[PDB]
């Protein structure tokens, strides 16, 4: 009931994160870890100066925490310096502490109020956090050192199970048909939620890839295979993707959605009920013609992309 990890987009993310920066930057990465064990925000460890730790909320926004901990785990594996092992231990403790009883992972922790409290798939936050904890649970590199004990691994396995349970319950039923996920759901009510003003309740063409990838690392029970099949069917349906089109971000001044032979496009946001791709703006509005959007949002955010390609090709590979 296990699928290969070869080609799994989440596994790929994680193995890349192991070597994301130069090893020489391990100390600057480390210098930003908050006391609670999470990182205060996403950072370019190639341009910034040294941090001074801190006591702010940790976050999984934009790859924060989950990237740093995979990277430091590799550095520890490679170099042996225990301060990096300790950092990784606090990061994983941070992740499990952040988890609600339902299995949901918030974007910021300690909780800050507002949308950050929600179960956050945005930026592959929750799916990739669970992928990290799962690799740690299963002694997979770079977590195949002494960084964790048997009891740690049981702790993480419990976390992954609860997170899996959350994903399965949150998966959206579109007029009776299992589909995908919103970029954020209520931690306690499982309902799709808004985030920032231009991020409305919807199916996420972006984050659902990562969610499916994460499920595909899990043992494929009947209900997990159904969920992955249903999710994959949704990505691969002519009611979901635009045919003969691509998203070209360099053309966002007026319209990034352009005719392109041999190409499919997926919307960033799909209507929960009609599966109509849509657009928003800083006024919280919802509309279907990207040219009506403010210049700043059309160029400042991706309203579509090649999202489905990687999960569809992967599902093919494994016989789904
Ligand atoms: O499509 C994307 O996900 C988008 O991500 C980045 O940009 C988004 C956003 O569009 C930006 O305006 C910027 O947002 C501001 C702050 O940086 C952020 O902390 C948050 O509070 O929202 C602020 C805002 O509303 O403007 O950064 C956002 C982010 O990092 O998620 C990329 O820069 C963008 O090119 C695209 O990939
Ligand atoms: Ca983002």
């Amino acid at each position: 009931r296990m699928l290969t990890l070869d080609g799994n987009p989440a596994a790929n993310w994680l193995n890349n994160a192991r070597t994301k920066w130069s090893a020489s930057r391990a100390d600057v990465v480390l210098s930003y870890q908050q006391n609670n064990g999470g990182w205060p925000k996403n950072l370019d460890y190639n341009s910034v100066g040294n941090g001074g730790g801190g006591n702010e909320s940790g976050t999984i926004a934009n790859g924060a925490t989950i990237t740093e901990m995979v990277f430091l785990a590799e550095v520890y594996k490679s170099g042996g310096n225990t301060k990096y092992r300790d950092a990784v231990r606090k990061a994983a403790n941070f992740l499990v502490n952040s988890q609600y009883s339902t299995g949901a992972l918030p974007q910021f922790y300690p909780l800050k109020g507002g949308y950050s409290d929600h179960a956050t798939f945005n930026d592959n936050g929750m799916a990739y956090a669970l992928t990290v904890l799962d690799f740690a649970a299963n002694k997979r590199a770079p977590f195949d050192t002494d960084v964790f004990s048997d009891n740690d691994r049981t702790r993480f396995k419990t976390a992954v199970t609860k997170g899996t349970d959350y994903i399965l319950k949150a998966q959206w039923k579109q007029n009776g048909v299992l589909t995908v996920w919103c970029a954020q759901h209520g931690a306690l009510d499982y309902q799709p939620k808004k985030a920032r003003a231009y991020e409305l309740e919807s199916l996420s063409g972006s984050e659902s890839v990562g969610v499916l990838a994460f499920l595909m690392t899990q043992p494929q029970t009947a209900e997990i295979e159904q969920a992955v099949r249903a999710g994959v069917a949704w990505f691969n349906s002519p009611r979901t993707y635009l045919e003969g089109y691509t998203y070209d971000s360099s053309l966002a001044a007026t319209n990034p959605i352009v005719p392109r032979a041999g190409s499919k496009m997926w919307y960033r946001f799909y209507d929960l009920n009609t599966n109509r791709g849509f657009f928003s703006d800083r006024d919280g509005s919802k509309f279907y013609d990207i040219t009506q959007m403010s210049l700043e949002r059309r160029t400042g955010y991706s309203w579509g992309g090649n999202y489905g390609t990687s999960i569809i090709n992967f599902a093919q590979k494994v016989g789904y």
